[PDB]
């Protein structure tokens, strides 16, 4: 029973990947922006969080920092998904504490394995 929260401003584009994960046994909690993501994370306690890195208004880094402010969510691992994925962006997010970084477009096989590796390591 693995709860996985996914935060992205264009969830429809990930519909394909998300469907494949459900089949994998992941319980996907979908959020369209950082505003709803924080309160939802605090009450649903996902085992892992996947967030788009560059979101308007509130970014993935902003979400990461907000999650660190609540003891309930401060230790939940966070994976960044980015449509830019410059070497500098990847390094900055990893240096910040993101548990992993995945460049879009998202590949369900790659995403699934990345999620599992982190879950195996932390749980």
């Amino acid at each position: 029973w693995w709860r996985i929260m996914l935060v992205d401003t264009q969830l429809p584009a990930l519909a394909a990947s998300i469907s494949a994960l459900s089949q994998e046994g992941f319980d996907i909690i979908q959020c369209g922006n950082a505003i709803e993501a924080v309160p939802v994370a605090v009450k649903t306690h996902p085992h892992l969080i996947i967030t788009e890195a560059n979101m308007p208004k509130i970014s993935g880094m902003d979400l990461f920092n907000s999650l660190k402010k609540n003891p309930q969510t401060a230790s939940i691992p966070v994976i960044a998904l980015s449509g830019r994925a410059t070497a500098k962006e990847e390094a900055q997010l990893l240096d910040m504490g993101f548990i992993d970084f995945i460049a879009k477009p998202v590949n369900a096989i790659r995403l699934s394995a990345r999620i599992k590796r982190v879950l195996k390591l932390l749980y």
